[PDB]
RNA sequence: CGGGGAAUCAGGGUUCGAUUCCGGAGAGGGAGCCUGAGAAACGGCUACCACAUCCAAGGAAGGCAGCAGGCGCGCAAAUUA
RNA sequence: UUAAAUCCUUUAACGAGGAUCCAUUGGAGGGCAAGUCUGGUGCCAAUUCCAGCUCCAAUAGCGUAUAUUAAAGUUGCUGCAGUUAAAAAGCUCGUAGUUGGAUCU
RNA sequence: CAAGACGGACCAGAGCGAAAGCAUUUGCCAAGAAUGUUUUCAUUAAUCAAGAACGAAAGUCGGAGGUUCGAAGACGAUCCGUCGUAGUUCCGACCAUAAACGAUGCCGACCGGCGAUGCGGCGGCGUUAUUCCCAUGACCCGCCGGGCAGCUUCCGGGAAACCAAAGUCUUUGGGUUCCGGGGGGAGUAUGGUUGCAAAGCUGAAACUUAAAGGAAUUGACGGAAGGGCACCACCAGGAGUGGAGCCUGCGGCUUAAUUUGCACCCGGCCCGGACACGGACAGGAUUGACAGAUUGAUAGCUCUUUCUCGAUUCCGUGGGUGGUGGUGCAUGGCCGUUUAACAGGUCUGUGAUGCCCUGUCCGGGGCUGCACGCGCGCUACACUGACUGGCUCAGCGUGUCCUACGCCGGCAGGCGCGGGUAACCCGUUGAACCCCAUUCGUGAUGGGGAUCGGGGAUUGCAAUUAUUCCCCAUGAACGAGGAAUUCCCAGUAAGUGCGGGUCAUAAGCUUGCGUUGAUUAAGUCCCUGCCCUUUGUACACACCGCCUCGCU
């Protein structure tokens, strides 16, 4: 209310020096330049590991051995059954290299020798940028994480000179889609080889969080001491350079293709290839050595028919969101017994600890995941554990391995190990957000097996797909929709984020088809999947704010068991179940407004869903990938 | 760095000019010279300071704010034709 | 052409119907140009998020950020104000600086 | 008698001062504006950075004095009171700040009217100084100058309040000084400087925000206030229901219904489409029926037994219409009514006209049955009385059911004979209260009458759950009625009887009528209800302030 003129309201009474700046700049610049000089001096030099360079030809038209001749200063040519990986020492530029090669389509080979490489040298043909296979390996490499890379074109000087300049111009477009701001170097003669080696030697290094937070190692030499040959299990001796952090023997060691192992000793023999031309220092004892306790120690044409059926199921679940027909034989209070109805999907609460299954008795939990992650990261960043640290060529005595791993190194498969962080070997629930790659559009059922690449770890498992929303509960997606990003929930060993998430489908011919890509969101079992089931029916008698609906049920007590569930329609109004007619599922509903004859009455049933125990740590080696 | 100059422009003004023309200054920071008509010259020498190269450990050699090219810096800039 | 070339210019031959030999970038349903539109997704018919259609502008270009200038008479010499809106000093004597009546054919 | 303080009323529309400020007489001192001027000097001026004088109150340092008042403080109440410290007073040093205001630099020019006021000057009749013996003072008239302050004004200006400056401003320049640049941060930090101190002067940035602010006109608005009217409001009263019994109405409780704002209930009849499709049908579809029975009763309208009529047919399923349906509009004739007119209308006609659907008679019961709350009435709760007997007074009306008269029966009531279609007969309307006389005697009693048993008569087809009356046998509650209020000012309330309407018979509702006849008042808005005027002041809304904790 506004006061009148008779209301008494009084009018308010209104009542450094330039030399010093230059000196400061000099001091800060000296600090930054000395720190950067130390960081650049570590890699490739006499106080660090060799600079590891993985060479990948992105086209089938590239002759890899002649390029390897060009890159090869003294060469120590180590080789395997099919691959040749050679060390290169050059005191002219004072730099040490380990040059490895990998053909695209060998998924484990390229992914492993790129997840230890410091540099990736891509090779291109002058005509096109890359084939479909090179595109596939580039998609996988972008998914896993790229270190420093360098682009080189191989046969530009084989073309006539009249086109050569224009060719490079054209190939710039063929590069600008995926490598937008990157120069193209040439590999024709020894002189360009020296220039390329110089570009690789002095270059800014991309640093990757997953492999620098954990100590890792690429095994240069591997041999075996079997305890019993009939047992096919014995002590393994793997020699390579310490790469990421200080290697402490009291932590578990993961081999990327064979899982976790306990390691007993770290010895430091002489460096076989030092830059400028038997002693053991550590011990085993199990007073703090972690144990391998992943589980709680306390106790023809039918395939095409199935594929078309899955296509039709994806179409139906796309066009009907969650509609499932009521069974005419089984009682709805029995088939849907473990279901409840929610007035509110978003705001109505749900107990995270209600009705936990047996499998959650086999996993671990965090009282606070964020505080634990900060504590372990602060410990691994600030403290300095008394172990073999970065630079020395060490040899690992690891306790028990299967023998076949040794045989793997005899064909040419790289052997890469890394020390786990604490709490990594323990199983839990991993929720990891994924998005679908456009190259593949085959249907993906939610509870089918898939191959997961998560943070140096490969395993076969069955996830659950749910929506990535901002609510406390997330509805189940039974098909991986190829437009948005969903969340896969799985039983998996604990991996502390960040880490890359690659999903693959095992095809019939042995190839892995890429499906997903992304980051591990969190590791917590308190996330829940909510299966949402629609029952629908016809309001066959419509009156003023009161309707008679059929085709919901077929018994009479099925209405009574599901009475307190409110109803909704496709056209917007809600409704409440008043009372059944009898014996046939006909039932009177109370509605806030009038219903159309073409309207359909619906209700939802909710059930809390948890993943399945499908964790297989063995991933078979694919055949080389090819475009179909 | 200064000027000729650029942008806007009713008129007055305002903002910019490191930058190919003119003048000045410096050649990692200071200093002292030799020769020469002319230099306090650095693609000349001599020291100190700061960095840094080869070495047989005795010694020797250094100056891209020239053209390319690299690292670093960064929001930010091209071929060792 | 030129040192030798490239490009342009000049000319043989081939080279256009979905002439697929396919123009983008932004904005619009409060105000300057441009909407009585649709479909999913949640809260108690209103209502968060997402994909679109239709329209509009400039066009081989069009957004964005930052600085600055013009709009701006919000720095005012031209050309602002100072009762009640930001603002005139407690008051007067109180040197420099600024301004200084009329008059000589 | 003394000490310190302060100069009211006169005292303003005043005056003076640079401002702060300035009110007892007298004397002294040194200044000052305006006025007057045919004096002098002759540009000597205007405005302020620097620097300097003064600067209310409170405050600080030395003294003196301490009446009143009085921060603090001690007490007593719960913004006040008693006592009173520093102070308030004077002198000498500091401090230099105020809403230190016209919230409005200073100097100069130009630009409306008016009649008042303060000082000076000029001109002028008159009245006064107990006619004043000339001037002088006080008044009176007019003018000039510098003031303080008003009223007025399409000078113009302003966003408006308003301004003779806040004008002469986009048609933008008289001179000069200080000073603002959205709101906060913030007059804060920092440095300098002044001060004995309290503090004074100078004075940011980071950051943060989309506003901040000025002026004016306004509907509605629970309400609020002034009045007025009213016994459906009040004061003083009268009669009281509400206290008891009976009766009646809303709910509530039972019930088959106790209908409802003969409508109800229990049983038996009667009839109740065509269209399409599929069935039965002359071997016979279907109609009529003697007789007996079921039934509260009979009845071919039913349950048996077959006589006859023969196409006049009869069974089922449809979300398909619908017709002996209800309803409105345009529509042509026809009454009575005030050429004309039908808001009174009427009448078998027209639109494949819009819409919504596809009960009769008979018998019985019930129509408040009753624990109750919700309201009107009758009777009495006794001595101003009850019983009995005697005496003596009306009116409004009504009547082919009002009745006179005679006989009988103790009475309700029967029989016969006349009057009345009405100021004619009932009827001189022989009424009841009231009066007189007897008995009763303060006693749930000769008060009061309910509820009961028997008998008789009347009204009706029928009186059972008593239609109604009469007589006898019983005398329950009822002791003047606690907190809502109903009606009322003269032949009125109240007491008391008598008629009309409803009625084959009630007595219970409403209307009136007459008889005896009271208390209080000629007032009021205290309450209630209604009608006015003012207002959006009061409360509320609104302003602003005050607006959760716990580890890493």
């Amino acid at each position: 209310h506004r006061p009148g003129p008779l209301k008494q309201q009084n009018k308010a009474h209104k009542g450094l020096s330039r030399v010093d700046q230059r000196h400061r700049a000099s001091q800060l610049r000296k600090q930054k330049k000395e720190a950067v000089l130390a960081e650049k001096r570590q890699l490739g030099g006499k106080d660090g590991p060799p600079h590891q360079v993985l060479v990948v030809p992105l086209h089938s038209r590239i002759s890899l051995p002649e390029a390897m001749q060009l890159l090869q200063g003294t060469v120590h040519l180590n080789e395997l059954g099919n691959t040749q990986n050679f060390m290169l020492l050059c005191p002219r530029l004072k730099h040490r290299w380990f040059f490895t090669s990998a053909r695209p389509g060998d998924l484990h080979v390229v992914l492993d020798m790129a997840k230890v490489a410091d540099t990736i040298l891509f090779l291109l043909d002058p005509l096109e940028g890359w084939d479909s296979t090179g595109d596939y390996c580039l998609s996988c490499l972008f998914a896993q994480g790229l270190p420093t890379y360098t682009l080189a074109v191989q046969g530009i000087s084989g073309l006539p000179l009249k086109k050569q300049i224009d060719t490079r111009k054209k190939l710039s477009k063929a590069v600008e889609k995926r490598f937008p701001h990157d120069k193209l170097l040439l590999l024709d003669t020894q002189q360009e080889a020296g220039m390329l080696l110089r570009q690789l030697a002095n270059q800014k290094q991309q640093h990757l969080a997953f492999r620098d937070r954990r100590a890792y190692l690429f095994a240069h030499a591997v041999d075996f001491v079997p305890s019993e040959e009939n047992n096919l299990v014995g002590t393994l001796k793997i020699s390579g350079y310490v790469r990421g952090q200080t290697l402490n023997v009291n932590r578990l060691l993961h081999i990327v293709g064979y899982g976790d192992f306990q390691m007993k000793q770290i010895d430091a023999p002489g460096d076989p290839f030092p830059l400028n031309p038997k002693v053991l220092m550590k011990a085993d004892p199990g007073r703090q050595e972690s144990l391998q306790a992943e589980v709680i120690p306390d106790p023809d044409e039918e395939a095409e028919a199935k594929m078309l059926e899955k296509y039709k199921q994806e179409r139906l679940e796309e066009m009907f969101p969650d509609e499932v027909d009521t069974p005419r034989d089984v009682a709805a209070r029995i088939r849907f017994q473990k279901y409840r109805g929610l007035k509110s999907f978003r705001t109505s609460p749900w107990d995270p600890k209600e009705n936990l299954p047996q499998d959650y008795a086999r996993i671990f939990q965090f009282q606070n995941f964020t505080n634990t992650r900060k504590s372990i990261f602060k410990e691994v960043e600030e403290k300095e554990v008394e172990g073999a640290e970065v630079g020395w060529y060490v040899t690992l005595h690891v306790s028990e391995v299967p023998v076949s791993v040794v045989e793997c190194f005899r064909q040419g498969t790289p052997l890469i190990a890394f020390s786990l962080l604490p709490h990594e070997q323990k199983m839990s629930v991993l929720n990891m957000v994924v998005r679908r790659d456009p190259g593949n559009t085959e249907p993906v059922k939610a509870k089918e097996e898939l191959i997961f690449h998560c943070g140096f770890r490969r395993f076969r498992a069955s996830p659950l797909f749910s929506q990535h929303t901002a609510a406390d509960k997330h509805k189940l997606q039974r098909f991986l929709t190829a437009d948005m990003a969903l969340v896969a929930t799985v039983y998996a060993p604990i991996t502390f984020p960040p880490a890359s998430v690659l999903l693959f489908k095992q095809k019939s011919n042995g190839m892995h088809s890429l499906i997903a890509t992304g980051h591990l969101m969190s590791v917590d079992p308190d996330r829940m999947v909510i299966k949402r089931v629609v029952l629908s029916g016809h309001p066959f008698k419509i009156f003023t704010k009161m309707a008679v609906v059929r085709y919901m049920f077929f018994n009479r007590e099925d209405v009574l068991w599901f009475k307190p569930v409110e109803l909704r329609t496709k056209w917007g109004r809600r409704g409440h179940i008043k009372e059944p007619l009898g014996t046939h599922g006909h039932m009177k509903c109370s509605f806030d407004g009038k219903l159309k004859s073409q309207d359909t009455v619906l209700m939802n049933l909710y059930k809390r869903v948890f993943p399945k125990w499908t964790y297989d740590p063995y991933v078979p080696e694919p055949v080389p990938w090819l475009k179909s």
